[PDB]
């Protein structure tokens, strides 16, 4: 036994679980609970069937992640989920052993996180497994899919998640008129969903225009959004490799944001929180192959909605992701 | 073995079976068969494969219910299915052992019930399992899903079930005019389905307006409906915590009900029985969070349809739930 | 082991395989191949994985049929699939043992049939299983669903199958006018599919009007159709219990049939054969409960389509059922 | 054990994997990498779970192909997938043993191919299995579906694949007018998809008009398309059995092709390559049964689209099949 062999036929069309973890863990008063800015945790449930004490053994499972990466992306390693639990990384820690009380059917594995300076360009995943052994007073679920957890970790701040891209247009700069003003395409490419990734508490990034997570060249196109306020204020839009991708902000108006709430009609305990970013206006060059330059004009409004179920008073736990 | 361990990945997205049991078991002449009002029974089939006598062992399965509750509702314990078979409860009884005749492929487990004063606010469930042992001349089905029964028990009287909410409007009281009459919202929130839960033979309850079973604060919003007749008459609408939720009945008209029948076009042996409740008119305060008061005006008609297949003459068994 | 126990949770929502067998087995010249009228056969494939000779043991499986009947119809025994392979029946025979040649992956189990005087009102099924034993140089497929065959046997003649009911109207006789002529409902109940069951080579039956296979009282409503020709001619419509159900034929026109062909547009090797029955005109009383009489007027055209794939020259085997 | 027995109930409604292999393997400079014209290869991934060296044993699996052929086509052997790995064939070779490095979760089985003079009329398949043994330091995946690979091999050249049939009409020649010109049906039969099979680097074949892969008489209707250029030029349309099927080309205009590109709107790294064949104009006789002749007029444009993901620079590997 020990080794299962199969042809690239793996149920790894499924397998990654999305887990949302606050970038910073704090109390209702806003003081840091896990040691500061970018320090957080996540209580991961472990279910147990059957009247004695059970010690559950949990371990890093780089193997399942490797199978999943090859099954999902083959040769395109630039798109692989990156192993957050790899040797030497200091993003995540967890106990290798968990005790379950005699008559309890659950236990919580406390995952600790240090998201400081994480580059969310890497599709960071924490792969875990329930360890099986003859010594142990238990068995990992026969359905290997249940005894394994491939966790796509998303830190979140007040401004991150999957924004609607409905208010953003993407036009191609065709040339320049007599006045030097850009000639642009009439038609627009609309990205219905734009993922806003955490950098720190007041900063996210998006990929430039139509670029997204499934682009092997992603990392060349990160656009930073810094929120210069808590619930309203200006936004600083920047690009660390501006010169490379010919990044240019429109200097006429400065972008701004506002956070606002609305009650649900059906469930009046459910609150819709919105992050609205106005006057996003920038230009950049997308380079599919060397010598081919497609200059895009990205412009409009970004809107993020977050549903808060107030039947949970933790706020960090109340989110309906 | 003995213990199966898994991450919150459980097929417990499925698992609860809805079982309809008459609140009172009686004969065609209407006399009580199980000891009186609120005393009833349910014959639960047990299937057997393979020419000897089989003794099937059945036991309470609080473990599977616990896994299902945590998998389905996590921390929101106010929404958990409550264990009807727990130590000391006198709602349900059943034999712990059932005999199957030599050449029979079925047996019936006779569940006995005492629904007197049951609070249907608790999502009462009876969790059972086929017990496996080396001593036994059988094996519980390998598909654990088949050897386990999580039964959501619904007592039923002539007036209970899932009513259509199509004829009920829910408007918000915005203020009061010069005459003191309420100013209400024009638009309405329509609950397409309103569950009518049994209290006794002539009484049900619904949750107030838009409140339903998935509200953690349900129990604060029970509206009682008492049928003052057998097949027609008035209805007494009340609320035991009226002062807390600012419950107010409209005193202009008194609500009434009527039971009526119609034959199906396709299957002329199928009878559609209707319970129509007219002139439901009341007000109450929904409190999502302390200090937030949303005063609703609930008004209209409730209609319950029940399909009776007359190719079964038991009437209590003839219902196509 | 030997006995699997489960609660009425069985995949027996599936399980019955429909098998079409010619009522009479004959050659291209129309001479009887299996001993005469109503004598037939069916070659049932048995698949084998893995270089030696395999003897497959097949047996009657009344157990699986019993589980399926209780799981599907519970107490309504009038709707059960009837066991064609039961002790003493002379409808079907088959070898209890089948040899598979050394390098072959298939074998054919020759089922022999005697359909003479079969009452298709009984939903006749032949239940079979691959027998497992330690002595045997094989194992019945782990998926019990694959090692078991619940065969709904349909004999077929030139005029049987599922007719379209689109051209048949079902109206209710409301009363009689001054001239004694019936007053009928304007609206009609349309049965989109009407099953024509074999009686013999030139006779089928349908259930009366809206009655079908899922009526517990089916047997009281059989309408016989006798084809008085090979490819055209009159039809004799009768009812053996005419007096009981107040059966009455309209004497104005005599019903007739015609068989006709058409080539498919897409697959020109595919032939659409049609059986058209015109001027079906009769009356009968449906009795849901004693004292309730619903007099129906059934009238119109019946059309049966049968697709013959001429890339099979057996004709009896060429049908795309 | 060794033999699994089942009734024609096999998940072989699924099972065949389509694999696209270049007819000729060559480098970016267009020089032959595998020995010349029609010589190619395919690197087939093999996935391994669990820290030692694993030797995987792979073997020809004619058994699974046989089960699949009987389950899918029964008696119609003219439609069976043909065994490319059968004794004496020189189309494919592969190692019977593959080594996996200590900490690797994948290995690549190098399939070598010689497609010279392959007749794609045969639905050539290469059936393989992971071999299981007690000696081996591994186990073939319990899901037999994962430990088995039934590979429908498609060689491809610049002009092959599934063409759109939208621009091709199929009309029936009804007779001839006074001038001898054909009288044709107004309505057309449109094949939405037309498969272009490889013959060599500059030649494909299609089946004549409406004939396709699921015709038992396919082989009588092969229409050859020879591309007399690299990216544009004329096309030579011929039929090796022209006299048998009364094949006739319209001599008025000569067919031609052109290869052209377009960038995707959404993914600008994705290139849509098109092969457009204009002025396809020919006649042939389809013979469903002897004595029945249906003369078709096939005319129009063929368009093949191929998506090239330039985030892969191998070009032969960049195709999104
Ligand atoms: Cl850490
Ligand atoms: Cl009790
Ligand atoms: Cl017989
Ligand atoms: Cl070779």
């Amino acid at each position: 036994y020990e080794h299962y062999i199969s042809f690239s036929s793996q149920l790894d069309s499924k397998g990654v679980t999305n887990i949302y973890v606050p970038y910073s863990r704090h109390d209702a008063e806003g003081n840091y609970a896990e040691g500061g800015e970018g320090r957080s945790n996540y209580q991961l449930p472990i279910l147990v069937s059957g009247p004695s004490n059970v010690t559950v053994h949990v371990a890093h499972d780089a193997d399942t992640l490797n199978i999943l990466n090859y099954a999902r992306y083959a040769t395109r390693t630039e798109l692989y989920y990156e192993d957050m639990g790899a040797e030497g990384l200091a993003y995540a820690s967890y106990p290798e052993s968990l005790q379950i009380k005699a008559g309890e059917n659950k236990g919580l594995l406390d995952l600790k996180f240090d998201f400081r300076n994480i580059d969310m360009s890497e599709k960071w995943v924490l792969p875990l497994q329930i360890v099986d052994d003859a010594s142990y007073n238990y068995v990992a679920h026969p359905r290997k899919d249940y005894a394994k957890a491939i966790l796509r970790i998303f830190p979140f701040n007040d401004y991150s998640g999957d924004y609607s891209g409905t208010g953003i247009t993407n036009k191609v700069v065709t040339g320049y008129d007599g006045d030097g003003k850009p000639i642009e395409t009439a038609e627009s490419i609309t990205k219905s969903s734009i993922r806003g990734y955490v950098i720190d508490e007041q900063t996210i990034f998006t990929y430039a225009g139509i670029v997204d997570e499934d682009y092997t060249d992603r990392r060349k196109y990160k656009i930073k959004f810094a929120f210069n306020g808590e619930t309203n204020g200006s936004v600083t839009i920047s690009c660390d490799n501006a010169e490379e991708i010919g990044f240019e902000l429109n200097k006429d108006v400065t972008p701004s944001f506002r956070i606002s709430s609305s009650m649900d009609d059906a469930k009046p305990y459910l609150e819709h929180r919105y992050v609205i970013i106005n006057n996003v206006d920038y230009y950049f060059n997308y380079i599919p192959v060397e010598g081919t330059i497609i200059r895009y004009h990205v412009k409009g409004t970004l809107t993020l909605s977050r549903d808060i179920n107030t039947q949970i008073p933790d706020e960090d736990q109340a989110i309906e992701w």
